[PDB]
């Protein structure tokens, strides 16, 4: 590597090994063609030591992005920055606030997808909370997934095939693609039932998958598969 | 004259559930302290929020609260507050300061959701009584690991001169939110807070400082400030502990 334009590179800090929350940021950086370093994936990485450093603006948890001497944490907050700085969101306030709330709603769904298998405690193993997971999964499948998906289906009721009227994808379109990917992995049977209800959502999902901007990244070693992150396939939690 | 007047159509419309302070309280504190005219529409006789939300078609809210302001319908508590911070100076004027306040608010929102999920760990739509056994388990973790982690975080975020979360030289909306989440925890987990509060002198100083703001005096003593009950912050003795 070591080519000139990488002097502008942002530092992204998020766990190696799973897509996780970091994936929402990474999708925007890749599609936006914004130079960055995936610091925790580098051989001599020390995210432990980096995150405990004295900062004026300390991250509570990953992901965080270091840009212009700023340390920016919270997935939606990092993307808000990229939206304004790199044009991944509308130019006007109304548009940016719309994209921000969409991203926050996507983050809500994403958290629910994690909490389905960790309903008692993020810090306890799934195995010790499986009985609770079975109960929470029934609600998540029966009420939560349709509610969120109907909402995004209605958000997409506009000319041009994106979440906004900006005439191109926003970072929220990328994030919506990703949460659908996550749900397809974690709940394949339930999605099989539900996808027919949401043709605009599934057209959006398909359209992002085929973006020229993302072709390279999605086929690359930088795109990690799902596993034991947010979106986990436990067949006992799935259902028609 | 003393009283700030406004003509028809000037007030923002805040739409949030009546009965509980809930998520709407974070917005209400900022509008009140910032002296931004607003109507708490869902509390007014004859108004129907569920009806109002149905018609909201260009930028529909997923759920309350939402704010109808300056031609926009703005939803998500942190998003509503982001607008107020930028347009009414309730957050720093600079980019880095705004991003800092926004992440602090989102972190406050994480803690707030966890305070709700302690008693609704299975489903927001099901009654507490039907998921009480699960709640006991979730509560043990929330008290033991989560509450101190968030509180320590805010204690460190406050380690700067000036007695606020930012370097702007005054309270921001995240400072008001931080006061409110501490009020909520004091109500819901009084025994655990008895153990914890001594650890966080800057946080408790912040809490007391906001409580005393002359711009909040009227509001906090008014009928407009609803007490906690069966909203987000709920006092269940069985979920509390040292
Ligand atoms: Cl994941
Ligand atoms: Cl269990
Ligand atoms: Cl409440
Ligand atoms: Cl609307
Ligand atoms: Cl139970
Ligand atoms: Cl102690």
């Amino acid at each position: 590597e070591n080519l000139y334009f990488q002097g502008m590179a942002y530092d992204l800090w998020y766990w190696d090994g799973i897509p996780g929350r970091g994936e929402f940021v990474r999708l925007a950086l890749e599609a936006g063609k914004i130079p960055y370093r995936d610091r925790a994936r580098e051989p001599g990485e020390d995210m432990l030591d980096d995150m405990r450093r004295r900062r004026d603006t300390p991250p509570f948890a990953p992901p965080y992005l270091v840009a212009d001497g700023m340390t920016i944490a919270q997935t939606a907050n990092i993307l808000l920055f990229l939206g304004v700085e790199h044009g991944l969101a509308p130019p006007d306030r109304a548009g940016r606030l719309w994209v921000n709330q969409l991203q926050l709603t996507i983050a809500d769904l994403t958290a629910e997808a994690h909490d389905v298998h960790h309903p008692v405690a993020a810090g306890l193993y799934y195995e010790d909370q499986q009985d609770v997971a079975l109960r929470r999964a029934a609600d998540f499948r029966e009420t939560r997934m349709p509610k969120f998906m109907q909402y995004f289906e209605q958000a997409l009721d506009r000319p041009g095939g994106w979440l906004t009227d900006m005439g191109r994808w926003s970072y929220a379109d990328l994030s919506l693609y990703h949460v659908v990917e996550g749900l397809l992995h974690a709940f394949p049977r339930r999605m099989r039932t539900l996808v027919h209800r949401y043709p605009r959502l599934m057209a959006l999902h398909a359209r992002v998958a085929e973006l020229p901007e993302l072709r390279g990244y999605l086929a690359s070693d930088r795109r990690l598969p799902f596993g034991d992150g947010i979106f986990r396939h436990y067949p006992e939690l799935d259902g028609a």
